[PDB]
């Protein structure tokens, strides 16, 4: 006997097995469904997914809320999705996901070793392992992830491809504050200064996707001067790659990307840029 | 969806073609087995395709593909008996309607890119001197399962560990399929079948019978104890010319990080000539607990 669903309403499950049961129930129905993989602490960049969701016709919208140890704000986050009009949150334990420990897990490809890799070399493993965990519970038609984290978006392309999984990815525009600063829970341990300073990632980013009518040195060269007119920005990459993260072509498509450390906090931003 | 003619045998190669077709039968209430296999088949695929024949409303996916990722450098791969002809008469007269017969292109146009990691489990018995071994076979099974999406999915208990790894996949990642193992389908004297067996002289023939006849050898001498089923099956092995004994390990039936209990497997895996063969056998200690 299927889980109880209420239409209109926020329903939470913590039980895989539950939410795998109103899932497949509610695409028998004819809704499409929907993932958005959160790991709480919401914030408007996550509703910017919520909503690219509910605007598919037929949809019911699943945000799942976990936080990944191989990689919190509850009745808020929970608050938000209300307000959102999303119909399931899915909010398993660290049990419920590993119930036996870490044994079978999903070995990213060599993209997983460079960029954000460096520092942190299984941080990808980990969220492709428990991204293919999510799919294989909820069953979606279509899995939102912010372009924020426009590395860790490529590799689940990758895994989506490599493991003929059959769900649409897609990557949803990063939300910026005003400022252009890209949204993230850390953005709240910033001091003032280091608040002030940190406007110049997306700055550099802005620069560079314009000096680009010059071409890839003019562009990398824009970025450089920006970054280089902050003060207490330790820039670890800025790199320019195709919008696979292979190689940047001599012209065409692109991606610049950037990470830095401001005091203990580590930002990233990204942009697509045209070469020519 | 391409073409799909019922109560005859329809062949795919391209991914695309097989996973429609499934979805369309799935999505008119038919229920989808997977029998995944390497071709080259013999009588013990056979059991496998009519477990799979029997489940009401089914509707039996046979995949053939030889995977390079699970075989080791060093000529295991070109080695491997290809029969696809016989393979497929044989599917006809079982009444298979899918065969799902794909390239290593198709597969891999990425190569190795994203791959499964096995549990420690790989690491020993078959995968002790063949480390990557497992990682092949979870790979492709994972493919297999996401490109046909069955309801059940079946093997053989010869290939045990395997069969027990693939579990931990099935578990692990969640799954929505069914692992079915079916018990080792045997020649008249005991020999495990297998694909392999064709390389053995008659000599080796003969004396591969040793094999089966040491593990139910233990399998009876159990109710005296794990040492006394060890001791008669090694024995039986030791007076065998020309098998040469890679392991012969008792193990609990998860073949994990549990002590061995009441139940358990016995699993041996030898040499004749250049021939490698496996079998394995459940054994009920003392009681039979
Ligand atoms: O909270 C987030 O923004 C992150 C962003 O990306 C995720 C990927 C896998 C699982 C959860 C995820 O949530
Ligand atoms: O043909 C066989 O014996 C094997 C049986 O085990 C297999 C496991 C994964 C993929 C193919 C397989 O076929």
């Amino acid at each position: 006997a299927i889980p109880a669903f209420h239409p209109g309403e926020l329903n939470v499950y913590s039980a895989p097995g539950d939410v795998a049961d109103v899932s497949r129930a509610l695409r028998l129905t004819g809704r499409r469904v929907m993932l958005v993989p959160t790991m709480g602490a919401l914030h408007e960049g996550h509703l910017a997914l919520v909503r690219a969701a509910k605007r598919v016709p037929g949809s019911v919208v699943v945000v799942s809320i976990f936080v990944n140890p191989m990689q919190r704000t509850p009745d808020d986050d929970l608050a938000q999705l209300r307000a959102e009009g999303v119909e399931i949150a899915f909010t398993p334990t660290t049990a419920a996901m590993y119930p036996d420990g870490l044994r079978t897990t999903v070995q990213p490809g060599p993209l997983a070793a460079e960029l954000e890799g460096g520092p942190r070399p299984t941080h990808f493993a980990g969220v492709l392992t428990v991204v293919l965990k999510l799919l294989q519970i909820v069953r979606p038609d279509r899995v939102f992830f912010g372009e924020k984290d426009y590395q860790q978006l490529v590799l689940i392309r990758q895994l989506v491809a490599d493991f003929n999984l059959d769900v649409a990815v897609v990557g949803v525009p990063t939300v910026r504050e005003a400022d252009g600063l890209a949204m993230s829970s850390r953005n709240r341990y910033l001091d003032p200064a280091q608040r002030a300073a940190a406007v110049a990632l997306s700055a550099a980013l802005t620069a560079a996707a314009h000096a680009a009518t010059a071409g890839a040195q003019a562009a990398l060269d824009a970025a450089r001067a920006v970054l280089d007119a902050a003060p207490g920005v330790a820039v670890d990459y800025l790199e320019l790659r195709d919008i696979g993260l292979g190689p940047m072509p001599l012209n065409g498509s692109g991606r610049l990307l950037v990470a830095a450390r401001l005091g203990t906090t580590r930002l990233l931003d990204n942009i697509a840029i045209e070469i020519g």
